[PDB]
C-alpha cells in the first residue's frame, strides 16, 4: 500500500561514491517533481528534471519491483535500487547504477513529499469564493511548466 | 522506542515554503509576467520584531527574479508590506504545514486587487536526516560528495 504516497516529491540530498555523477551536468543531479506508486503492477514512475548538456530536460522512468523487494530501472545504465525507509513525508533510498562502461556507482538519497491537505484545500477554496474569485483565475504552482531554475 | 515533537513556535515555521495555489480578482496580476505569479522559496517569521520576510521568484520582463519582501505586523493582527504597491494581508490559516492567506493590493495606479493563496511548508525531520547520513556513511560516501538540492532550489539560478 504505497499508492497513497503518489504525488509531488522533492529531492533534498543526493550522495554518490562518484562525484562526477552528481556535479553540474551529472546524470544523477536530479530534481524530483512527482512520484507515482502502483501497488497492482508493482511499479513506480519517476518524473524529474535534469540539466544535461546545456539544458533542462524532464524525464520519466518506470521502475519495476522484484521478488527481493528491490526495484530495477533503466536510466544512464541499469539501476537496481532499494527503499530503506519510507513514510508519508520521506523516502531514504540507495541505488546502484552500472553505466555503459561497466562503472558501478552507489548513490544515496533523501526525498521529501509535498503534502497538501484536503482540510487546507477546502479552506482555500471557500476563501477564494468569498472574495468572489473565479476558479478560472486560479493558478496551480505545483504542476506548472513556467517555473524557476535551481541552476 | 520513543516518539518526540519539536517544540513549535513561529520560529519553527521558518524554512522552505512552496506555493500551491494563488487566486486573483484581477487575472493580469497572476498571468505570465504578472507581479503576483510568485513561487515561494523561504519564509522567516520573527516573533520579537513582529515581522515576516519573504523570499520568492517571479518572472518579470523575460527573466526570473529573486525577491525579498519584509512585512510588519499590525495591532489588528494584519501585516503590511510594500511590493508592487501597498499590501495588507491576513493569514486566515497557519500551522506547521500550511498557510492560507488573503492579500489586498493597491497598485501605483489606485487599482485594488484581492488575492488568495495556499502555501505548503517543506518539512525535513531530523530522524530522516540522521537516517540518510548513516546510510551514506555505510556505503562509504564522504560528506564532501553530497549535494543539497533543497538549498539550490531555495536560492535559484
Ligand atoms: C531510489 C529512488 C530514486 C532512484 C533514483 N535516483 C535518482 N537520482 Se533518478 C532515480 C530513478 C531513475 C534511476
Ligand atoms: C499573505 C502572505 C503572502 C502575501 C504575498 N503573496 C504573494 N503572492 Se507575494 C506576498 C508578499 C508580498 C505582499
Amino acid at each position: 500500500n504505497l499508492s497513497e504516497l503518489s504525488g509531488p516529491w522533492r529531492t533534498v540530498y543526493i550522495g554518490s561514491t562518484n562525484p562526477e555523477k552528481i556535479q553540474e551536468n551529472g546524470p544523477f543531479r536530479t530534481y524530483f517533481r512527482e512520484l507515482v506508486f502502483d501497488d497492482e503492477k508493482g511499479t513506480v514512475d519517476f518524473y524529474f528534471s535534469v540539466k544535461r548538456d546545456g539544458k533542462w530536460k524532464n524525464v520519466h522512468v518506470k521502475a519495476t519491483k522484484q521478488d527481493d523487494g528491490t526495484y530495477v530501472a533503466d536510466y544512464e545504465g541499469q539501476n537496481v535500487f532499494k527503499i530503506v525507509s519510507l513514510s508519508r513525508t520521506h523516502l531514504v533510498a540507495h541505488n546502484i547504477n552500472v553505466d555503459k562502461h561497466g562503472q558501478k556507482t552507489e548513490l544515496t538519497g533523501l526525498f521529501v513529499k509535498l503534502n497538501v491537505e484536503d482540510e487546507d484545500l477546502e479552506k482555500f477554496w471557500k476563501l477564494t469564493e468569498d472574495k468572489g474569485i473565479d476558479k478560472k483565475n486560479v493558478v496551480n504552482f505545483l504542476e506548472n511548466e513556467d517555473h524557476p531554475h535551481p541552476e
